[PDB]
């Protein structure tokens, strides 16, 4: 129902091109190796950061809302905390992508109800082909690792894909085999005055992360595998606080009582050999840049090439107009209730920034 961007441009040429979106759950930026959490939770993000100088880490990059569908509402369109309900009057980066030309596609395995009217399932049939794969429980993120691939072998030659993980959501147990419980009674690098429950849960999302860990890195391999033209963003909705935060007796997402761990995410871009060949591009110098999830899509819209009437360029956290605003957490529709992240306590904790 929504018009088209008005003098929309795609400056990024007319070969074919395969770009990917991977969307993260519940996983912090501080119990994640790649940011300098000291148990080696992503080992092999770890070994793709250090042998691969096309994967570019994005260090400050937080959340605008610890809810899932209260973020993507922000993330996926041009709404954000001073402006919550602009996802219901303008685009969505899906719409965008369509009206670029691009084929899109949405694979997930969070459980989405097709017959409902959530708004979850409202952006997945904005795409043009859903893969719905936990629709009834044990189903683990690899789940999407088959029709990953079957998407990579089709033939439209713009593609966007759009993966829907549950990542490290609650119950971690629950996000990976009983058998690859890694850290499972070690108390190395553990908070103090855990009780077993506490402690276990602890370690549990330490496993998580570990196997969050796997899917994405083998979500990169398989892409690169595919030898493709085009880039791969990795984000979460949000993070999650899993008794990091003093006095360590905390756990969940509570936006009136809000901790950095609930609000830090990790950002990776993957840009492969073709991409970067034909689009070179230097990122070494934006990866400390204070950014806000919220303004996602016009990031998105910079590596596309694209530009239209609402473009700003200095919202893209890669772009060299860069301009940093201020954070802001905190509910949007309550009055005046805004608040600049940098001001919660515990910033200069390793990987809390
Ligand atoms: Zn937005």
């Amino acid at each position: 129902a929504l018009p088209p961007l008005a003098n929309f441009k795609d400056e990024s040429g007319n070969e074919p091109r395969t770009l990917v979106l991977v969307i993260g759950e519940s996983t912090q930026r501080g119990r994640m190796s790649l940011y300098g959490y000291p148990r080696e939770t992503t080992p092999e993000l770890d070994a793709l950061h250090k042998t691969d100088p096309n994967l570019t880490v994005f260090n400050n990059v937080v959340t605008s809302r610890p809810y899932t569908i209260e973020i993507l509402q922000q993330a996926l369109t041009f709404a954000n905390e001073k402006n919550p309900d602009l996802y219901l009057t303008q685009p969505s980066l899906m719409n965008m992508m369509k009206q670029a030309g691009y084929k899109t596609f949405w694979i997930t395995n969070q459980q989405t109800m097709t017959a409902r009217n959530t708004m979850l399932t409202v952006f997945s049939r904005q795409t043009d082909k859903q893969y719905y794969m936990n629709q009834q429980a044990r189903e683990y993120d690899t789940n999407v690792l088959k029709p990953f691939q079957e998407v990579l072998n089709d033939p439209a030659p713009k593609k966007l894909i759009i993966v829907h993980l549950l990542g490290t959501h609650i119950k971690y147990k629950y996000r990976y085999p009983e058998n690859q419980g890694k850290f499972d009674g070690n108390t190395d690098h553990v908070p103090p005055g855990l009780n077993a429950e506490e402690l276990e849960s602890y370690n549990d999302y330490d496993n998580a992360n570990l196997y969050n860990d796997h899917v994405v890195a083998s979500l990169i391999k398989d892409f690169k595998a595919a030898n493709p033209n085009g880039f791969l963003v990795y984000f979460s909705d949000h993070g999650e606080e899993v008794y990091d935060t003093p006095p360590h007796k905390t756990q969940g997402r509570n936006e009136d009582n809000p901790t950095r761990h609930m609000y830090t995410i990790p950002f990776l871009l993957w840009t492969s050999e073709k991409w970067q060949a034909t689009h070179p591009r230097d990122f070494s110098q934006d990866v400390d840049r204070k950014y806000s999830l919220a303004e996602l899509i016009h990031t998105w819209s910079d590596l596309a090439g694209l530009s239209y009437d609402g473009y700003d360029p200095t919202r893209s956290v890669v772009n060299p107009q860069f301009k940093e605003t201020t954070r802001w957490i905190g509910n949007p529709y309550k009055k005046n209730a805004l608040i600049d992240y940098d001001t919660l306590p515990y910033g200069d904790q390793v990987g809390n920034q």
